[PDB]
This record gives structure tokens, sequence and C-alpha cells, in this order.
């Protein structure tokens, strides 16, 4: 990583299919040649956030992920279950920081740089180890940026 990352075309594809027709629930994005940025995992609703997280930390332990989600969350308030459907997109980087720093440098460059592909999304969290990945830790980010 020299500080500049190349985005893939399989960003564009997967971006403006999930802005429009939104059958690719969740993209992830992986590292490319550690100067690019890559879409190397794709899935949509017939995998659930526990299917997500064993692949993706199945897939490799300490490197550079992405991912972009588009999913509409019921958000209901004052005890009035309204559940207010409201469509969000979050960017989420996927990689131990805590890690090999050759590997933490590489992400630093992509993470604003996918910024522009996915231009759009509400927020762009990381998330280090599986300690900082989980389930509950991924609606806890979601909601934290919402209004009760």
């Amino acid at each position: 990583m020299a500080s500049g990352v190349t985005v893939s075309d399989v960003c564009k594809t997967t971006y403006e299919e999930i802005k429009k027709d939104k059958k690719h629930r969740y993209v992830i994005f992986y590292i490319r040649d550690e100067k690019q940025i890559d879409v190397e995992t794709v899935a949509d609703r017939n995998a659930e956030y526990d299917q997500f997280l064993e692949d993706i930390q199945k897939c490799g332990p300490g490197e550079c992920r992405y991912g972009l989600f588009d999913f509409e969350y019921m958000h209901q308030c004052q005890g009035t279950s309204e559940s207010s459907k409201k469509q969000k997109l979050f960017l989420m980087s996927w990689c131990p920081d805590t890690a090999k720093v050759k590997k933490k440098m590489l992400y630093s460059s992509s993470f604003d740089a996918l910024k522009k592909s996915l231009v759009g999304v509400q927020k762009y969290i990381q998330a280090t180890d599986l300690s900082e990945a989980s389930r509950e830790a991924v609606e806890e980010k979601l909601r934290a940026t919402d209004r009760q």
C-alpha cells in the first residue's frame, strides 16, 4: 500500500445492483494485491448474520475486509410497534488493526477509498477482531446512528 487504492469493477457492478434491485443484500469486499479494492464475497438474505460471521472468519483470520450492507431495519419507539421500516446502508471494515502493521497500512488508504465507490452509505465503522465483529456488535453500531 503506497497510499492510494484502486477499486475493482466488481465493486461497481455490485453497487449498481444493490442500489436498484438490491438482491445482493450485502457485499464483502476484500483487499486486492494490498493496493486495490476487490469483491471476493457476496451474499443475500438467504444467509443470516451468524453464517456471515462464521464464513468470513473461516475465509481468513487477520486480513482486511469490508462490507456494504443495504437492509430495511424496522425501528419502533415509545413502545408503539409501528416499526419504522428504514432501509439503511452501512460500511464495516473487518480487519485486525492490532495485528501486523503491514496489514493495517493497507486498509488505512482503502477505508476512505471505497467510500468514493459505495458513496451514499450512512455509517462506516471498523471491526478489528472477532471480539469486536459479532452479530450483536453489528446491530449496536447500526442503531447508534439511528433516531429513537
